[PDB]
C-alpha cells in the first residue's frame, strides 16, 4: 500500500516535484524477473518508510517514461533525489544486494 503505481503523467509531478528518495521499479507483465523481486520491492517499501518511496511503472501501458532515461530493458531500477537520477540498477537483485544497492544509492 506504500507503492506508489505511476503513470507517464503522473510521473511528472509525483517523481520530478518530489523532494525526497524514490525507487522505480520498470516492469512488464511479461517480464518473470520482474514479478519475482515484487515481493522484495513491497518489503523495502515497509522497511524504508519515511526514508524511500518505492514506486512501479508498468513500460507497456506507460511507453513514454523509460525512453526519456534510455532505459534498453527491464526489470530497470531508477534510484530519483529530488527529481533526478540519483543511482541505476540494471537487472533483478536479492534482497540483501538491493539494500547494498541503496547504502550505496542513498549516500
Ligand atoms: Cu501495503
Ligand atoms: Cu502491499
Amino acid at each position: 500500500d506504500k507503492i506508489i503505481h505511476l503513470t507517464d503523467d503522473s510521473f511528472d509531478t509525483d517523481v520530478l516535484k518530489a523532494d525526497g528518495a524514490i525507487l522505480v521499479d520498470f516492469w512488464a507483465e511479461w517480464c518473470g524477473p520482474c514479478k519475482m523481486i515484487a515481493p522484495i520491492l513491497d518489503e523495502i517499501a515497509d522497511e524504508y518508510q519515511g526514508k524511500l518511496t518505492v514506486a512501479k511503472l508498468n513500460i507497456d501501458q506507460n511507453p513514454g517514461t523509460a525512453p526519456k532515461y534510455g532505459i534498453r530493458g527491464i526489470p530497470t531500477l531508477l534510484l530519483f533525489k529530488n527529481g533526478e537520477v540519483a543511482a541505476t540498477k540494471v537487472g533483478a537483485l536479492s534482497k540483501g544486494q538491493l539494500k547494498e544497492f541503496l547504502d550505496a544509492a542513498l549516500a
